[PDB]
């Protein structure tokens, strides 16, 4: 959120491109923003705002905002403290932090920071190794398993191909693949008491099947435009998906959230909470832990401002706002 | 209306930005104009135009045009004569002038200019002080209380933050805050016989509740894009709101009105009248009282021209025009 | 149709602006083109094209194309031969030519060129003088009275105001105003056996009333964007109007026709024929009579090409084509 | 697919324009791309991808991808090996190749390359010569007759007119016209056992009549924007056409396909397969046979990538994907 310039200044171009890029022609990356910009909120007036609160309860825990840090791999690419800097700032802000399967600091180290860590799973070739990663995350105190379900394999990121981009030798997968199926979801659900959250759902019937499968939540998402190029933005499917699950699981959304007003739009369309990816990495690149803290404080102020201006004393009230496309 | 250049020439940049700016990304500021530009009128032909009149009756009084000067705070920012220059030109044009709570000349001085002064209220922390301001306005001969209902607090105007903009010491609140609620509306309605007009309504159910609450009018408005960034333009809610109140109160609109054709569009969508904000301040900056007089004469000619070209001998006929979105 | 550059090269700027301009912000001028560009034809294949003909019968006479030259005042502004050059080229092409009330050569001189002259009427202050002009036109052999019904007064053409544009002394109204009403239409209809064609109809109920009033035709038109700024383009009202009159009169359209493909679009939306204004004046400015001849030959080839490519052996078949908005 | 630059580098400008251009204002050429860009796919997740296959069965034969090389005349314009280079690369990729009536190498030479040759027919003035060409194609082992039905005559390609473009003397119609009708279709169908595929259908009723006429397939197509300027893109008619024929023939589409994601969009809208024209010629110009091979390998990888990311193990599954317009 205007820290993007600072991050472009400091990062090597090919790392900036790894962060910023999408797959193919980047149509789905651009559409995430276009779709949000077409949504207008219809605010309410003259309601009691004596106790405006941005807090929510999600997956058994209070969060300070309806927002979590999205899983983004290899955060030491952006700053030497990598995941620890981001997790510390998230903890201090009361925001859940999603630890990656491909984190550049081990999941146990990040969980020891405290806060509310979730763990994002990629399915390994091996049910047994997959479930061992889930068990590690649970043993370390992670509070939810965010199972990424839109990466049978990685999308074609043409910026990275044009750059011949590769992991610097000083960045590794500190926790150390086969396509996940509904059978994999069931194996995870049977082996943990943590809520299983399926990230990357766009079809209404997949959202309904996720509830039937025992998911505790879904993230309506086209993976920041990095997977199928031409995949619909999650924000365009969110309202239909929220209606189809009719309260059967938490429904989160991501893709393009860049302000507290955008958070308000997502909640007015029915989201329980959003994920935020690239902006958190911009803040990390620009100023480390303190950069991420400042970003989360700015987003917190913007969310409180937008809610009150729209007559909403709580996130639940914001979910009852109506919208109009423009 | 092309006086904007002259105003940019003369004003200090940070004052020009205070006037021109909106909140956040300015999406709602831009949308006010985009929304008007999508409306096309379907004109009628061959009707009697022997006595074309732009006059309306509103809040017990004749007005020369279906237009009033919007409340804009601190008009000495734009010209040394500030509010007195604008109120004199409005009086001479037969246009109501809305005196601000944050006027830079006292409300009694502006009311003494004559004309048809309305008074815009911000709710004070203190029902008693709020009602004393209403009583001052009524004692001074103001004809309507325009209660602003979309500012529980001021929006985030990033131009002003980037400029570190502050009131020059030579500008003060010459009449000298807590969020207004429906209880505040009732307190005002019980304490005045003047029509109470709620400015900043966008939701249909808030317009219906305003009628139920005893409002004499509403202004369908997103506050010139200065409050919630992402709030729908008033012009996009106007037709639905006019249908929902079904004549129970006057329905005004503002945001982006820049020509007599725009006034015609608003009336064809059902508005009783419009407010005009920034253009009046451009005229004031460019040429003081005579600048505002010339602006109002130009708008008067454009409204008469547009009405007649659309076959409308009266504003009521213009409200029966149909429109098409393009 | 790419002769516009040549015309801009040769004409004085203020005359070019008189020709090219619209009223107000020119929104309706631009919308005439935008609206045509959104229409796509659904062509038919494999039909018999052995005898493709672009001819139509209109107002009792065969025309070589479904097109007439629109009334454009003061054509000596564009070329020394003015109206005679255009009328000669129209005659030779088999296209009707509309003589203006404000022609710069007398209506009797232009009618003597031959061809199929129509006469465009502006209502004079005086029913008697108005009807005398109609009688002159009929005596001279004009075949239709094109009564302009969208000019109670002239629109505000800001290019001309900025230019301080006035008629050169070498251009006069060689045939030598009060707002026309439905009473005026009836006076004309009672005083001529020629078909009366009302030019400037946009509302469906005005098209139905025109049939009830005894009009032989209407021109669905916003006057090339020169009258009400913000008036809907005629092409956007054409289909609804054609359905409402259900064959009760001829329905023509104008505004922005710049190719034979555009003629095909208008006919697929239901027009009996189009008028063409500015392009004919470009051709006249660029190369006089021979310029207009070349323009009409190009339009004739483009209309025949478009019809055949869309599977239409006749203009009637083209009116049965379907369209899709894009 | 980014080989377009290389082709522009090497080809003479007027040959590049012959390849790239459309008719008229090129509205239909541009719309082919705009229309695809508005389509978003709704991908499915968590399905079995153990045996993803891009193969289809069409006109009695397996094809490696749901794609064929479109008929493009005079390929020696782009490279000295012309049609033989393209047909060899198509054969090696398992893609059908459409031999043109106006090929610059004889149809028997191209068919002898092997692979799966189809033959595109233009109707000759002479049923007997037309049917002799069909018999030549069948005798040579072509597997389908692609009867072009949208060229009663060639469209007006203004780039070629402005260039005064003509065939170099070193390029000839190595196989050596009157408008085709439904009678011509029947003559072809009665004289061959090969499937007859009507290329250039856009109207729903023409697609239904094609099935009734005994066509084995249709290509929903506006001829790459080269025939009627203003013709709807095929991709905008495809879904309605697929529903109307309800499995009665194969339904192909072309126009603007530039990636495997675009192939996925076409199949999600119901196409059995696509044709690809200009990109194959870019590859041929840039690098001959090996250029076309590399293009087809890239398209094959992109189609497999897009299918799997959208949860589709087969092309049939991709046809059951839903889409949303954006
Ligand atoms: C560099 C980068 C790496 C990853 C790695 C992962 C990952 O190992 N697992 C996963 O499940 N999602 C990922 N993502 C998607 C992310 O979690 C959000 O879906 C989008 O970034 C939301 O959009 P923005 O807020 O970024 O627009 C990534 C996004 C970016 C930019
Ligand atoms: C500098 C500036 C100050 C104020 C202060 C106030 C205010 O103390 N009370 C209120 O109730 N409305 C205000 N407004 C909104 C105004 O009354 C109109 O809502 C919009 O200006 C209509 O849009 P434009 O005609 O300007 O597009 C302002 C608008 C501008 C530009
Ligand atoms: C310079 C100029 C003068 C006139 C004078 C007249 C007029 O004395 N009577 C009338 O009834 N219509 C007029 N018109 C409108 C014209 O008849 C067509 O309605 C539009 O030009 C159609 O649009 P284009 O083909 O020009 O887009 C004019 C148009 C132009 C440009
Ligand atoms: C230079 C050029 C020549 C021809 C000659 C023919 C032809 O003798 N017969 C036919 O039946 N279609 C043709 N076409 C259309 C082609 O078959 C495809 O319909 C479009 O090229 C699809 O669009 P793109 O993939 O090109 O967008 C051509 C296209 C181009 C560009
Ligand atoms: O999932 C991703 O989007 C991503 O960019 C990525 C790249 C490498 C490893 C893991 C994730
Ligand atoms: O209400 C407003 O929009 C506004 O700009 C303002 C700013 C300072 C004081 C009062 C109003
Ligand atoms: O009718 C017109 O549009 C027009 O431009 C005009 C101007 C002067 C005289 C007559 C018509
Ligand atoms: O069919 C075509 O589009 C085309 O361009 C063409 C041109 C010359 C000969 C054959 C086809
Ligand atoms: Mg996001
Ligand atoms: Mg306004
Ligand atoms: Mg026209
Ligand atoms: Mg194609």
């Amino acid at each position: 959120a205007d820290l993007e310039r600072a991050a472009r200044d400091v990062l090597p171009g090919e790392i900036f491109d790894f962060l910023a890029g999408g797959s193919g022609t980047e149509a789905s990356l651009v559409a995430n923003r276009t779709a949000l910009e077409r949504v207008f909120v219809i605010p309410r007036m003259l309601r009691d705002l004596t106790d405006v609160t941005t807090e929510i309860d999600i997956f058994g825990r209070r969060a300070a905002l309806p927002m979590a840090v999205a899983p983004v791999a290899y955060q030491r690419l952006f700053h030497p403290e990598g995941e620890l800097a981001v997790a510390r700032a998230a903890r201090d802000a009361g925001v859940p932090y999603t630890i990656c399967t491909l984190s550049s600091v081990s999941l146990e180290e990040i969980a020891a920071v405290g806060g509310r860590p979730w763990f994002q799973l990629f399915w390994l070739r091996d049910e047994k190794r997959s479930l061992d990663l889930v068990r590690r995350a649970e043993d370390a105190g992670c509070e939810a398993i965010v199972f990424t379900v839109d990466v049978p394999w990685m999308g074609r990121r043409l910026r990275d191909m044009r750059n011949g981009f590769a992991l610097p030798e000083w960045v590794t997968a500190a926790n150390f693949f086969a396509p996940a199926t509904w059978e994999s979801v069931e194996a995870v659900r049977a082996h943990t008491d943590l809520p299983v959250v399926l990230k990357g759902i766009l079809a209404v019937e997949d959202a309904r099947r996720a509830v039937d499968a025992g998911a505790g939540g879904i993230v309506v998402s086209n993976h920041g435009g990095r997977q199928l190029d031409g995949a619909v933005p999650g924000i365009e499917m969110l309202g239909e998906i929220v209606a189809a699950v009719s309260g059967g699981c938490e429904v989160l959304v991501d893709g393009g959230i860049r302000s507290g007003g955008d958070v308000l739009k997502a909640t007015a369309l029915g989201a329980s909470a959003v994920l935020v990816g690239r902006p958190v990495m911009w803040a990390l690149a620009a100023a480390g832990q303190d950069g991420v803290r400042q970003l989360l404080e700015l987003l917190a102020e913007e969310v409180r401002d937008a809610m009150g201006l729209a007559g909403c004393e709580s996130v639940g009230a914001a979910r009852r706002l109506n919208t109009k496309l423009g």
